[PDB]
């Protein structure tokens, strides 16, 4: 990893901001825009330890569509964590902000970045365990890249998981939330939700459904119900991804494949999955 001086950081302005220590938009040393984010002192060892375990991690990885790491600094006080700087923020936010102005092929091709970022997690034996919208970042140029990387701080700092352990129940696998069983089959649910997070521009998944409706639901094999303006193949795709049988969904690199192919042949995407009104107006 990277050792930075502080000398060559220069923290601007805030865009993220915790108990421990904030994120920071900021500039590296021409200067190249970075984000930072820091630990203040009187850090406990785990804290210590989950936070240069994120870095750690980070530095693992070398992939277009996960989040690039510049360098820590943790010979000096504040430890900070340097990362590329993402324009658009997180993706949940940035699609409910930006509702509607996207095209069909440009969501799907938001998909296919994030899927082969996952591909490539699960390809390194990583397991996200908390894979969401909020969790990915978006820069300029579109490009959607996967963050939120560590051990137990995931779960812990996501204000979305509650009390398995501590888990972000509408993103979560059935067996992941029974018996604690989290694996590349899970973060492929997680995809899954994250699909129709996407093409539904930032709705929040099962609505005002409570944690335990959402769990029974699914238990009694209700689904998320297709997007407005969805093409067919990206519902069934979502749907296969929301098998309660861990072994029939498909893996990220059949994802990846698929959704390939669609954005290859845009045509495929213009045939819609049928939309279920939730509202009647009829006119003579
Ligand atoms: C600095 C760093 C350290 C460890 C791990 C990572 Cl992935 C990073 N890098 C980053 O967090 C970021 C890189 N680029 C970022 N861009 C960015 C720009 C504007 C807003 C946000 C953002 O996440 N805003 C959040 C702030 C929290 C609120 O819920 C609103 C949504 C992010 S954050």
């Amino acid at each position: 990893t990277t050792e930075i001086h502080p000398s060559c950081v220069t923290r601007q302005k805030v865009i993220g901001a915790g108990e421990f220590g904030e994120v920071y938009k900021g500039m590296l040393k021409k200067e190249v825009p970075v984000a930072i984010k820091t630990l203040k002192a009187g850090y406990t060892e785990k804290q210590r330890v989950d936070f240069l375990g994120e870095a750690g991690i980070m530095g693992q990885f070398s992939h277009h569509n996960i989040i690039r790491l510049e360098g820590v600094i943790s010979k000096y006080k504040p430890m900070m964590i340097i990362t590329e700087y993402m324009e658009n923020g997180a993706l949940d936010k940035f699609l409910r902000e930006k509702d509607g102005e996207f095209s069909v092929l440009q969501l799907v091709g938001m998909l296919r970045g994030i899927a082969a970022g996952m591909k490539y997690l699960a390809n390194m034996n990583y397991v996200h365990r908390d894979l969401a919208a909020r969790n990915i970042l978006v820069n300029s140029n579109l490009v959607c890249k996967v963050s939120d990387f560590g051990l137990s701080r995931v779960l812990e700092d996501d204000p979305e998981a509650t009390y398995g352990g501590k888990i972000p129940i509408r993103w979560t696998a059935p067996e992941a939330i029974s018996y604690r069983k989290f694996t590349s089959a899970s973060d492929v649910w997680s995809f899954g939700i994250v699909m129709w997070e996407v093409m539904t521009y930032g709705e929040r998944p099962y609505w005002e459904l409570s944690n335990h409706e959402v769990m029974k639901a699914i238990n009694d094999g209700f689904r998320l119900p297709t997007p407005m303006d969805c093409p067919s193949a990206i519902y069934q795709l979502m749907m296969q991804c929301w098998q309660q049988e861990r072994a029939r969904r498909p893996k990220f690199a059949d994802i990846v494949s698929i959704l390939d192919k669609l954005i290859r042949a845009p045509d495929s995407l213009k045939t819609l999955a049928d939309f279920d009104p939730r509202v009647s107006i009829r006119l003579p």
